[PDB]
């Protein structure tokens, strides 16, 4: 059992990937990818956008979920059908049939992009899982435990892999190591990851 509460579904989204990527591009045509600035003043190497009713974003030197994209002053694009359906199939298979995300954060990793170790604790109910979908180039996902200094474990996440982070794992510190450059036939030179969240109360 790699991470208590987590359910790894390798290649679960492999068949859906081309459609998912088309929908990423459609979302980004409305709410573009942008590299947000952390509360500490650093520009993230990962570029982000969102779809759904709520979107994860910097605002006033903190993080929060907002119904409005600060870059466009318009709502985030609606949740694509492909996104909704894939998430529900994965969550249901993993034992979370009532998971109803209202936010999907879309991350784009260019070579060298990384995410420092952190917890996702900005959501109102931490009993709801987060569903992660990997597309394109492979990345090393690192995760520890409930404490910042718990022992780290690592696993490669490859194109089409889905992880449902539930139970205890929902609160683990985690991150992504600097992305290795390469080629993928559907994303060309990057990785994307979708993370579905229940962000509304
Ligand atoms: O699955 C991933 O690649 C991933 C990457 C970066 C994150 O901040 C995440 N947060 C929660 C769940 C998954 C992820
Ligand atoms: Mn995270």
């Amino acid at each position: 059992p790699l991470a208590a509460g987590a359910v790894i579904l390798r290649r679960f989204a492999f068949n859906a990937a081309e459609q998912l990527i088309r929908d990423i591009n459609d979302v980004a045509s409305q709410s573009p990818f942008r590299q947000m600035v952390t509360p500490g003043g650093y520009t993230m190497s990962v570029a982000m956008t969102n779809c759904g009713h709520l979107g994860w974003t910097t605002h006033r030197q903190g993080y929060l979920y907002s119904p409005i994209d600060p870059q466009t002053n318009k709502p985030w694009p609606a949740m694509p059908q492909s996104f909704h359906n894939l998430c529900q199939r994965a969550a249901t298979a993993a034992g979370y049939p009532d998971f109803q995300p209202d936010a999907c954060l879309i991350n784009r990793y260019a070579p060298g992009a990384k995410l420092s170790l952190h917890q996702d604790k900005d959501e109102p109910d931490l009993r709801a899982p987060i569903v992660s979908v990997s597309l394109g180039l492979p990345a090393i996902f690192q995760f520890g435990g409930l404490k910042r200094n718990d022992p780290l474990k690592r696993l490669l996440l490859e194109h089409g892999d889905v992880v449902v982070w539930g139970g205890e794992s929902r609160l683990f510190y985690h991150g992504i190591q600097p992305l290795k450059a390469g080629f993928h036939p559907l994303t060309i030179d990057c990785r994307y990851n979708l993370t579905f969240r229940q962000a509304g109360k």
